Parts: structure tokens; C-alpha cells; sequence
């Protein structure tokens, strides 16, 4: 359509490029915090060693063994790489990234005992002339992201130091620390977690997710040790968990005509950071992001024919798209799964006359989306940049009124912010989905106007919890939220409407398992 | 037929149960009101203070007439204490609580008949306690004619005012403490402590406390004043948001050079229960304008001359032959704004020619439909109306600032959520909280429901650059208790309601900002 469509700008890829890849950290220390006796660890512990081996090699989803197209990487200082017997070098099943200003990828290769091995481990060994940051940077490249599932900082006194301070600390998703109660090993380097509220912690609040019971090693000195997984507390996801909990403890009970019950409160707001490629996909329960992605893209394109979603295996619109339901809405003239002028149609053709989904609508009605894209690039402080699908005229003609019916954009310091207005909000499955959807829209719109993603604000109206969801939503409440993942684009397009779900990839999403 | 008919529960939805009052009292360093047998301390300054506060009216120009005067409530014992030759307290309605004395009884106790008749109007007895007295001053005879009620005494009455239900109605407490040389007392005055059950959620705070004064009564009596008020967290919601904006907002500049400090996304809640009217107290809100424009809105009016003809020129700038022409609205008579606000509320989508046309029946009447769903299916999650119509903004003098509102019904109370895109914290927001509270209250009256809560959601919240100094001044004032809204008479239809049908009682805002 070209002119009917919104042409992505040249900076399209400039304000969304992953600058630094997210990672985790594995480490062992003594009761005093020591980590290494200068070049060695005077305390090799069987259990801890197997743990490091398992943690760093295994992938999310059991039954999938590492391979060259999907594996984990480890980043280590040169002195650490040097402390590994050349015979066990490199650590198998992972991409070994070494920090060195004296050794090149080639040199590390030379170090391996024979040629054969040097060739057999060629794609598993690369040097980086820089510290952690330049390594995390190298990793974010198209070649390693999403290729490398998880990056693990396996250590080195200087790497751990770079990792625990801005900027690399803002990407540290988890800290796995093994504490061995050594009989005496007072080393040199102390590994310490910045305490909450101090300047060092840089605003981050590290809280345990899990702590193991004190254990006894099968080694020679029955050494005692324990494990701990530490994560950067997530206030953002907590807003959500707090609101669900309040609805369950204080919400009002209501049963509709169907006998469908719900607990609910009225009026609420949430904030979600969208900077540096941050996607707020909730962690205490996996979110259907492919479903989320396909539908948002479905929106911006002005679609109304749900079959396109159900063909790509997304069935969120079947119930409300059937013949039976449509007939109950008086839309007996609509093809099955032809919802009418809903969501997207009102976004790109407000007030246009609707007939059937396959008709030509180009140039019809007010294309709100195309004007907001144009105003942001010429008058970013305009206070009237908002779209609505809430059209009282077209409403009866719709399969049903839109739940997320209003959105507004704000600009400050080149950062695109978006406010959302959801009249009805199902906390259990609806709200998380909607948070992902609008987060995506702000990113895609940001990329189209030459701005950086900022924040997503969410205004809830009637936000409920189904009765049939109270218990499972209670189980979930137990879990403490983990760090959010990030989304990257593997390719850009010429027009906003051209983006496909595959063009982007969600990296480092470690959501808790399905509630039992 | 086009107008919204009021139900017969119209008056019951907002009947003023108890009228709001204040309490004046004197105590010694132990909290001794007196030895139950007359206050042993005549501290002249206190007497003139008492006389001044309880007699004068806010209108620093009106004299106490039976049509507009202050009331004074006291127990029989306190009324006896008043020298017969000085009964009743002149210039104030004397309200006496007694289970034996009668309106005629009190009267006869006064000597000469000349005053026994000139004061039949300023004396009245109530056979019951304080709670009954406030319920009696809430009748149409006293509210709003009585500008303010003053519980002036009796240990039994003070105790009642300090406990529910009467406390929830106490606007303030004036307490003078005397350095008592005589401890001859027995009953102690005590303001419930913050957080204790006795305080019933109310947190009493000092607005003012004087320095130690010395009476010219020849005894060197040391004494001091106090003005305690119920903490108004709700207005502090607004005071805080302004502080935050002024303190950390994004300074932007219009294309005309006009400056603003801003933040995007905020929310505020306001209780509309029991005739509570959330009119900020830190700066007087023009209620006569609010009320008239809202009414103007409900009627679906599009002609501002009708509002300017009532001393409300808020739309005179956008009603200019000049402004209008810029908008290309060349064929619009002056002051004809086009299909804005009200028009989209009652006629969404109708084609607009001139404010003269008859629109009855045209477009969608969002208000009607809500009022109906409200009385038959109060749980429906689609009770919201919008003024944001992209196909018709270009024909509007201006696009709506407060563009969307939704309703929610719980326990028979009506709540409302307002969405305002641009928000002038300096003048609009305060005005807009007023309007939508009024709107919510009237909607309740129209649907046999009780006013619940008003939720205010903001988009671009800003403080105009040249308002910093004034707002900073206002921020120094501790918010006072919100006033109450009442209704002298009712109506057969909602479009019929006139500004003079409701009265705003007990509104004691702080004086104008000394903007030198
Ligand atoms: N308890 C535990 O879990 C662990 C303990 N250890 C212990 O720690 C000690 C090793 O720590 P340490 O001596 O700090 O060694 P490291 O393993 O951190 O190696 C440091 C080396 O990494 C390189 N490097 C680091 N930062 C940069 C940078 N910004 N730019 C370029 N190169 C960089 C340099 O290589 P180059 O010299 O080539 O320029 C450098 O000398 C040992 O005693 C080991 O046993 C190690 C890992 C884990
Ligand atoms: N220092 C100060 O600031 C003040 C000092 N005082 C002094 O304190 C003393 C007040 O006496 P105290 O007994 O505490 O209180 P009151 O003066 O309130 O006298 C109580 C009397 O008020 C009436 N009353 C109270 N509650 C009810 C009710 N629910 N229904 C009907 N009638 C009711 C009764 O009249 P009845 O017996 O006829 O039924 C009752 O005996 C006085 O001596 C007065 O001078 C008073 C005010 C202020
Ligand atoms: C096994 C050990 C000591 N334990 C932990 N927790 N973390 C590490 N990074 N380790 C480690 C792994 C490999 C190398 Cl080369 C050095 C230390
Ligand atoms: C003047 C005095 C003592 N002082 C205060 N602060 N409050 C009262 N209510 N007073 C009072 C007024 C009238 C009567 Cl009859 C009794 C006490």
C-alpha cells in the first residue's frame, strides 16, 4: 500500500539494537567471601562442581541437549581459562568466551594439546579483547542472540567485579553462589553482593529465591556448604501480584447471567519500564507471546478476520468468532470469524463503513495510527496523540466492544511512553497478555518514529479474578518474580505492517513452571 | 421522551443524614473542661475568641440574620451556665440538648418579654443528643441557611462529638488551654490518638498552635490556642502530585513559548459518600462554573454563550470569531463550539450543522444507555462514554481534555473513573474533580444508587511554568476537610436540574494566593 502504510524510518534498527546481553553468575566462596587462592581454589567440592557443570550446560526444557545452534555460553577471565587443565579445555557443551588482552581466539586454540582437537573445538572457543561488558556486547550480536540461550559469568576476580557494578549489573538476571565452610583458605578476593539501599547496589535489591539446607560433601573432609540463587527483586511484576492478592482478599463478588463468578475492584494503574530492550512478560506464569505478537501485528494492520490468527494456530478469537456467537450478536451477515470493525479496524479506519473483512478499506475512515506516527516525528509534545477503538456508532456492528479501547503516547528525552485504558481486565490470563501487547506496540511505534521505548502505564477499570481462578492464582502468588526478559529484532521492514512474529525474538525468559 | 426521567428514590439517594459541625472548647493542662458546675476560669481573650469564631460568618461582609447565621449546640447544663440576663447567645441559633426542657421552657427562663419574643427565633430545644441535633440541623430549614455549627459544650456532648457517628462529621476542633491555678474539674477532653481504634481511622492534626499568650485579666494567666483538623489524605494525593511534578517534571515549551513541567500517568481516588464533595481546600474552586458547565454538558449543549451569559466565561477564548475561523469553522456563529463534549455524550456521531438544530434522537445517547444498564444490569462492564470521536474533532472548536469516563457498581454505590488526557494541575484538575463528582452524584440519583467513589486517571499532567511560585505557596497549606453537597429540591428529569437546586455547605477553603 506504501502510502496507506507507515514507512519505517532509517533509524528503524538504531533505537532497539541490543547493546548488552543479559546473564547469570555462578561462583563459590568461603564463609568469609574469599573466592580464590590467587590462581587456584584450594577447595574443590564434588557437589558444587557437578552443580556448576549442570547449571551452565543444561537448557530450559529438559530433553534438549546442547548443540551449535542452541547452547549456553560462559565468560571467563584469562587467568581462569588458564586454570583449566588443557585436557578438559574447553568446557564441553558450551560456548567458551575468554576475556584477554594478550590472547587471540587463535592463540587459545594453539594451547589445546593437538590440532584435531583444535579443529573440533573451533566453533566453541572465542577470545574478546575487553572485559565483561565488551563480551556481553559481542554476545548480543545476531550471531549469538538468540543462539546462546543463557550467558553465565563463570568467574575471575576481575570479571565478578565488572559484573556486580553498573553497567553490567543491570543485566545480571541471577546470582548462583555456593558457600563452602572451608577449614582454612582465607584467600585474597572477596565476592560481595551489594546490599539493598546502598550506592553500590545501584537501586537493585538482591533477594534470595532459594537457599539450600546446609549440606555435607562426600569429599575427604565432610566439608559443609549450601547454595543460594539470588535475583534482582522485581517491583514491577509485584505491582501485578499485589493487585491480584487485593482483589482476592477484598474484591467484590459477582455472578453474571451465565452464573460466571468474579471478584473485582475498580480503578488501578501499573508502570512497566521498556528501556534497553526490556519486555515485561510476567515470570510467575508463562505468557503466550506468539499469540500476543501475532494479534498485535494483526491489529496495526487493520484486520478483522480472526481466521488469520486461528490459521497461524492462535485461537484466542474462535469463541467470539464462531457462527453461534456471531448469531447471538445479530451479526448473521458476517462470515464465521469475521468480527466486524473491531480493534484494529477502528485503529486504522475510524468511522469507516464496514461490510465484510475482505473488502478494500484503504483510505477509509480516520487512520489514527498513521497520524500518531507523524505527530511524534514533528511535534513530540503534542498532547492529543491517542487512539481509540471505542466507537459507539460501530459498536453494535462489532463481535464485542474492545477491552483495551484507548491508548496515549508521551514523549520526553527521546523516549516513547504509552498509557493504556482497559475497561475490563481479567487478571489471570488477560492482563499479562495485554501488558505484552501494548509493550510491543510502544516498541514497534517507537522504532517507526525515531524514538527509544520508554514506559508502559496501564489503567485498569473493572479488573477481576475468576472464581475458577482463585486457587491457582493463589498458588502463583507464592512465587517471587524473577527478572524480566528482553526482545530483539533479527530483521527490520520497510513498513510497520510488514513485521512478522518471526522477525523478533524473546531472549532470557525464565518463567516459573505450570502451576500444579 | 429524549430526556432522562428521575426515579422516585431520587431524593433518598443523597439525603443529608447529619449536618457537619465544629467544636470549641477550653481546658487546663490536664484536660479539665470545668468542675461540671461551671467553668472556674474567665480568660477574656478566650471569650472574645469564642464569641468571634462562633458568631462571625465566612463572608467577611454579612451580618448574622436568621436567614444566614451560625448555630451553637450545647447541653442543658451549659445553657443554664449562661446568665439568664445573657440568654440566648446573641446572633447565633441557640440549640440546647435536654430531655426535660422545651423550646418554650428555655424561653420563659429569660426575664422581660421584649426579648422573650425577639428571641423565639434564635432559640430551639432538641430532646436527644448531639447526633439528633446534627440530624435536625440537616433538615431543609437549617441547611444551608446555617453557615456553620459549633458544639460549644457539655462534657456529655464533647464525648459524643469525639466518637462515631458524629466524629466523621467534625470539621475541626478549636482548643484553648489555660494554666489553671485551680484544678477544680472532673471531666477531661481528649482527642483520639492517631491509629487507635477510638480514632476510627481519623488522624487529628494541628493546623495552628499559637505562642504562649498572657491575658490582660490581672492574673497573668498563661494560655494558648489550637486548631486541629481531620487529615485529608485525598487532597494530599493532589498536593503530592503537584510537588512531584514541580520537583521532577519534564520542562517543555509550547510552540508559542508557553512553559510546563510534566509527568505522564497518575491516578487519584475521591470518596463521594454521604454527601461528601471533594472540592480542594488549599485553593477555592469555582463551583458555580463547574456545576453550570456540567449541567451544560448533560444537556448536550454546544453553545457557550449560554454559559458566558451566566458569568462563566471559561469558553470565551475558544468561542471567538477568531479562534473559530482558524479552525476553519467559518460558518459557526460566534460562541458555537461545534459538536464537543455534551453533544458527543448525548448525540455521539450525529452530523453537526449549527447549535440551533434539534438533535433530539440523533447519534448515540451514551448517557441514556448507561442510566438504563445501571438500573437493570449494574455489573455490565461496558458502562463508559467517550467524547473522543476522531471523525468529528475537526469540527470541534477544541478536542475534549477529559474525554472518557466509566462506571462501576458495588454494594449499590456508584463509582466513576474519569480519563483526562491533558491536565492543568493549576486550575483544571481541581475543577474537573469537582465536575465528575457532581456528574457521578447526579447519575446515582438518576439510577437509584448511592454515590460511591470517583477515580481520576491522568495523562499529561502539567504545571504551567509561571505557576511554580504560587503552587509552591499552596503546597504549604495542610488540606482541610472536604465540604458536602446537598439538594434543596429535585427534578422530574436530569436535563432539568439547575445550579440553584444544590447547595455546597461547609466549604472553608484557604484565602487567595498572595501572588503579589
Ligand atoms: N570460587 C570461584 O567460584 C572462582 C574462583 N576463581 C579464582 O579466582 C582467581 C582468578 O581470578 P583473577 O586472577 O582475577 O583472574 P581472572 O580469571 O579474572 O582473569 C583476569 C584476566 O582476564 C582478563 N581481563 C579482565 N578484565 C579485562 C579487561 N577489562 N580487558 C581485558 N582483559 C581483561 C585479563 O587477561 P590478560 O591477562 O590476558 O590481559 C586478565 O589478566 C583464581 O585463584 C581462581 O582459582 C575463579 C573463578 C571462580
Ligand atoms: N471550659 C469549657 O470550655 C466548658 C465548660 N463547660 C462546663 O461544663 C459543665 C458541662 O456539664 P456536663 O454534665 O459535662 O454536660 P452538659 O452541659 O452537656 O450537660 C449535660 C446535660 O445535657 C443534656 N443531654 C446530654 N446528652 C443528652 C441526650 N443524649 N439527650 C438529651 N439530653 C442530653 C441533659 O439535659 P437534661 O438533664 O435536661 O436531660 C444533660 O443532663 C458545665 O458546668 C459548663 O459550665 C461547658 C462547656 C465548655
Ligand atoms: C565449580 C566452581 C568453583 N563453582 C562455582 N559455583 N562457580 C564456578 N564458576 N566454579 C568454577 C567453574 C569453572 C572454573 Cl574454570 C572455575 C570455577
Ligand atoms: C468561652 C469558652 C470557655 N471557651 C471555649 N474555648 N469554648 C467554649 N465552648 N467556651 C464556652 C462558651 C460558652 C459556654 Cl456557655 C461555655 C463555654
Amino acid at each position: 500500500m506504501s502510502l496507506f502504510k507507515i514507512r519505517m524510518p532509517e533509524t528503524v534498527a538504531e533505537g532497539t539494537r541490543l547493546a548488552l546481553r543479559a546473564f547469570s553468575l555462578v561462583v563459590a566462596v568461603d564463609e568469609h567471601g574469599g573466592i580464590g587462592d590467587g590462581r587456584s581454589i584450594p577447595w574443590n567440592v564434588p557437589e558444587d562442581m557437578k552443580f556448576f557443570r549442570d547449571l551452565t550446560t543444561k537448557l530450559r526444557g529438559k530433553n534438549v541437549k546442547p548443540s551449535p545452534a542452541k547452547r549456553n555460553a560462559v565468560v571467563m577471565g584469562r587467568k581462569t581459562w588458564d586454570s583449566i587443565p588443557p585436557k578438559f579445555r574447553p568446557l564441553p557443551g558450551r560456548l567458551n568466551v575468554v576475556l584477554s588482552s594478550t590472547l587471540t581466539t587463535q592463540h587459545l586454540l594453539d594451547g589445546l594439546p593437538d590440532e584435531e582437537k583444535r579443529n573440533l573445538h573451533a566453533d566453541s572457543i572465542v577470545a574478546v579483547n575487553g572485559g565483561l561488558e565488551q563480551a556481553l556486547r559481542l554476545l548480543a550480536s545476531p550471531n549469538y542472540t538468540p543462539s546462546i540461550e543463557t550467558v553465565y559469568c563463570i568467574g575471575g576476580g576481575s570479571v565478578y567485579a565488572e559484573a556486580l557494578r553498573p553497567p553490567c549489573v543491570h543485566l545480571l538476571q541471577a546470582i548462583y553462589r555456593t558457600t563452602i565452610r572451608a577449614s582454612e583458605s582465607s584467600c585474597s578476593v572477596f565476592f560481595r553482593v551489594p546490599e539493598s539501599g546502598t550506592e553500590a547496589a545501584a537501586g537493585i535489591e538482591w533477594q534470595r529465591e532459594t537457599i539450600s539446607e546446609e549440606l555435607t560433601s562426600a569429599n575427604g573432609n565432610e566439608t559443609k556448604y549450601y547454595f543460594e540463587k539470588l535475583i534482582p527483586r522485581n517491583r514491577e511484576e509485584e505491582q501485578y501480584l499485589s493487585l491480584v492478592d487485593r482483589i482476592i482478599r477484598e474484591g467484590n463478588v459477582k455472578h453474571d447471567r451465565t452464573g460466571v463468578g468474579t471478584l473485582s475492584i475498580f480503578g488501578a494503574q501499573m508502570r512497566f519500564s521498556l528501556r534497553n530492550n526490556r519486555l515485561p512478560l510476567l515470570t510467575t506464569k508463562r505468557v503466550f507471546w506468539r499469540g500476543v505478537c501475532e494479534e498485535l501485528l494483526w491489529f496495526l494492520r487493520g484486520e478483522t478476520y480472526a481466521k488469520k490468527l486461528s490459521d497461524k494456530g492462535v485461537h484466542i478469537w474462535d469463541d467470539n468468532g464462531s457462527r453461534a456467537f456471531l448469531d447471538s450478536r445479530g451479526l448473521t451477515e458476517y462470515e464465521e470469524m469475521d468480527l466486524g470493525p473491531v480493534y484494529g479496524f477502528q485503529w486504522r479506519h475510524f468511522g469507516a463503513a464496514y461490510t465484510h473483512h475482505d473488502a478494500n478499506y484503504d483510505g477509509q475512515g480516520v487512520d489514527q495510527i498513521k497520524a500518531i506516527v507523524e505527530t511524534l516525528k514533528t511535534n513530540p509534545d503534542d498532547r492529543r496523540m491517542l487512539f481509540t477503538a471505542w466507537n459507539p456508532s460501530a459498536l453494535p456492528r462489532m463481535a464485542l466492544p474492545p477491552c483495551h479501547l484507548l491508548a496515549q503516547f508521551y514523549v520526553s528525552n527521546g523516549e516513547l511512553s504509552c498509557m493504556l485504558y482497559q475497561r475490563s481486565c481479567d487478571m489471570g490470563l488477560g492482563v499479562p497478555f495485554n501488558i505484552a501487547s501494548y509493550a510491543l506496540l510502544t516498541i514497534l511505534i517507537a522504532k517507526a518514529t525515531g524514538l527509544r521505548p520508554g514506559e508502559l502505564v496501564h489503567t485498569l477499570g473493572d479488573a477481576h479474578v475468576y472464581s475458577n481462578h482463585v486457587e491457582p492464582c493463589n498458588e502463583q502468588l507464592k512465587r517471587v518474580p524473577r527478572a524480566f526478559p528482553y526482545l530483539v529484532f533479527r530483521r527490520e521492514r520497510e513498513f510497520l505492517e510488514d513485521y512478522e512474529e518471526g522477525d523478533m525474538e524473546v531472549i532470557d525468559y525464565a518463567p516459573y513452571p505450570p502451576i500444579s
